[PDB]
């Protein structure tokens, strides 16, 4: 029944309908053009009607808006299904003032379950250090009180998307404790958790020169990274208790994006009716980690949700959905795998 706060579940609130948002906002969504491919590329797009929408799943839920409360009541109660204390937001620094009330309203549904939010940073346009801590800055000011807001003793927490971006002699300005527009024993220090994609030979300099508190994998599909092969993750481990970094790996019940990237199917990892998940959470826990990261509650372009989804067809397209299992499986089954994280923590 207890909710673990060491299990942060990756949470897209970007998604809209006519009747609250005026659109189909993400259900709609840019087919992408084959970065292989040629170069006047027409992908097209897709429409967000109730027979075609861009995902190869389909929610239970319907073509839903990120906004409506009665959706956030029932996302809520999900979590509380899954066992997972801490939902972690995606943030694209969009500036108005519909952004805000957005998080306002997810902060209020979280805490009514007494789950906590935290920040998923986004390579939002334009994004660098500076930029960066004059958000992590406003953030906290603005949500640091709120009672659902994450803490991990007495420390905010941000995963740090495509970290690699940006150059660890940038990152030292604001993550060092000596650094120029430090962060460090400030009113605003935080947990940092940047993105391991590739070999230690790469990464190892990477996260001790840019002196992220930890890092993540993110990535769904086994096999995709190295740091989304798990059977690197007892070695990646061992590395971070070296080197007191925190080290939170990505696990998800499987991935598929080719409605929105056609070209993408060498990424699809089947779910075989759960299989795949328990694999993956299972050499979680086996790598002793003291943290999780779930890939994801609702990215459902990449088919990595957990969310309930059902068997739907249209003259659009044959969506897949769970198989021999109810739509819910993938909550409980989450539920059922942080029971086992929780017992050997
Ligand atoms: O949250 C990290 C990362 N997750 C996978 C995507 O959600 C990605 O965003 C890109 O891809 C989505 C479609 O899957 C697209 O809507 C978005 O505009 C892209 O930025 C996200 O950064």
């Amino acid at each position: 029944t207890e909710l673990d706060y060491d299990t942060f579940c990756f949470y897209y609130d970007w998604y809209g309908s006519e009747a609250i948002d005026g659109q189909y906002r993400h259900w709609a969504h840019a087919i992408a053009p084959d970065p292989n491919g040629g170069s006047g590329q027409n992908p097209g797009t897709i429409p967000g009607t109730q027979e075609s929408i861009a995902s190869n799943f389909y929610p239970q839920l319907g073509r839903y808006s990120s906004s409506d409360p009665n959706i956030l009541t029932k996302h809520m109660d999900m979590f509380v299904m899954a066992r997972t204390g801490v939902l972690a937001l995606t943030w694209w620094n969009e500036q108005d003032e519909t952004e805000a009330k957005r998080i306002g309203l997810i902060l209020d549904a979280a805490d009514k379950k007494k789950i906590k939010v935290c920040f998923h940073l986004e390579p939002y346009p334009s994004r660098n250090v500076q930029n960066l801590r004059e958000n992590i800055v406003k953030l906290i000011t603005r949500y640091g009180n709120h009672p659902a807001f994450y803490r991990k003793d007495g420390k905010p927490l941000f995963f740090i998307y495509d970290s690699y971006l940006i150059e660890p002699s940038e990152w030292e300005k604001l993550l060092s404790p000596g650094g120029s527009i430090t962060i460090r024993n400030t009113a605003y220090d935080a947990l940092m958790i940047g993105l391991w994609t590739s070999s230690p030979t790469v990464q190892r300099p990477f996260i001790l020169n840019a002196h992220f508190d930890g890092f993540y994998t993110y990535f769904a599909a086994t096999g995709f990274t190295y740091g989304s092969t798990p059977t690197n993750w007892v070695s990646m481990q061992k590395w971070a208790k070296e080197n007191g970094k925190i080290f939170i790996p990505s696990v998800g019940p499987g991935y598929i994006d080719t409605r929105i990237r056609p070209w993408n199917g060498s990424v699809i990892r089947t779910r075989t009716d759960g299989q795949y998940y328990d694999a993956m959470y299972r050499k979680a826990i086996e790598a002793g980690v003291s943290a999780i990261s779930i890939t994801s509650f609702n990215e459902w372009h990449e088919g990595s949700q957990i969310e309930p989804a059902v068997p739907y067809t249209s003259s659009e397209f044959t969506y897949l959905d769970y198989e021999n299992r109810e739509p819910d499986y993938y909550l409980t089954r989450t539920a059922y795998w942080v029971g086992k994280f929780r017992e050997s923590k």
